[PDB]
């Protein structure tokens, strides 16, 4: 579990979004596994605007932060699950590192700010849903 709070926005994994998230929907994209809902309180997370390929992510299944090298956002095949059928998930970045399903929502950060959130994993890999292209999160 986990979310990004920027301005009057809450960014979460679409497969973990609550009734309140859907009742205050701003934008959602199942191909990216992202959902953005509105908030009453102001958010103070800074979103990165860069093409960094190194950063640090939080892994709740180990209560640790890990440094990683990750690929640029791209279309990656993701096997069928209880939330989605087998499909290509877009804007997804992969790294070699530990992850378990409950790790989804953990933030990936570079020196410029928040890059994305954990969205996939398995077989010694971890996938992150990129958020750097969503320029409207700032305005
Ligand atoms: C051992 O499997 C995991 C390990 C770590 C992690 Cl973050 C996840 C899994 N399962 S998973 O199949 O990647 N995952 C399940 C939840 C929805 C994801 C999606 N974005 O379509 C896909
Ligand atoms: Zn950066």
């Amino acid at each position: 579990s986990g979310a990004i709070y920027v301005g009057n926005y809450r960014v979460v994994n679409r497969h973990l979004a609550t009734h309140n998230d859907w009742a205050n929907l701003v934008w959602e994209d199942s191909s990216r596994d992202l959902l953005v809902s509105s908030t009453t309180a102001q958010g103070c997370d800074t979103i990165a605007r860069c093409d960094c390929q190194t950063g640090v992510y939080y892994c709740s299944s180990r209560r640790k932060h890990y440094p990683v090298s990750f690929s640029k956002p791209s279309l990656i095949f993701v096997e069928a699950s209880e939330y989605y059928p087998a499909r290509y998930q877009s804007h997804l970045m992969l790294a070699v590192g530990h992850s378990e399903p409950g790790d989804c929502g953990g933030i990936l950060r570079c020196q410029h700010g928040v890059v994305g959130i954990v969205s996939t994993g398995g077989n010694g890999l971890v996938g992150f849903a990129d958020v750097r292209d969503l320029l409207w999160l700032d305005e």
